[PDB]
């Protein structure tokens, strides 16, 4: 039917079908389109107070919640997709990760680098595409990918 890991699903406010991919956490309302030993992404990251490292360049003790830091990914995403902000420019001022210097951008990888759940999502995407909410001991994420 549909590229690795896209269903399709049914909105509860207007009833149109959507589509939703369960590896990346993306949804959509198009159908969508259409592996590689490396891909490129880019990244944001929210950490909270369950993180393996409560702590970021942004902040020396992180306090927010679980559920706090998934409100802040969630309207980060809703900018980013309303084109108010550039996933680049959010990446640079906001993500608790230290790549929030070069934009958020990672380099090149392969499997077996990342933490499981963003090497899976990473690798779903296709180029161009960028994730929903990605969840990894080390807080929640926004993947971008670039390769
Ligand atoms: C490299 C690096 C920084 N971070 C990337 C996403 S992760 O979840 O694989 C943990 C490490």
């Amino acid at each position: 039917k549909l590229p690795p890991g896209w269903e399709k699903a049914m909105s509860r406010s207007s009833g149109r079908v959507y589509y939703f991919n369960h590896i990346t956490n993306a949804s959509q309302w198009e159908r969508p389109s259409g592996e590689p030993a490396r891909v490129r992404c880019s990244h944001l990251l929210v950490k909270h107070s369950q993180s393996r490292r409560p702590s970021s360049w942004r902040q020396e003790k992180i306090t927010r919640t679980k559920e706090e830091a998934l409100e802040l990914i969630n309207g980060y995403i809703q900018k980013i997709k309303s084109g108010e902000e550039d996933f680049e420019s959010l990446a640079s001022q906001f993500s608790d990760c230290s790549s929030a210097k070069a934009r958020g951008d990672l380099g090149a990888f392969s499997r077996g680098q990342m933490q499981k759940p963003f090497e899976d999502a990473s690798f779903a995407l296709r180029t161009g595409e960028m994730s929903g909410p990605v969840f990894t001991d080390s807080g929640i994420h926004i993947i971008l990918r670039t390769e």
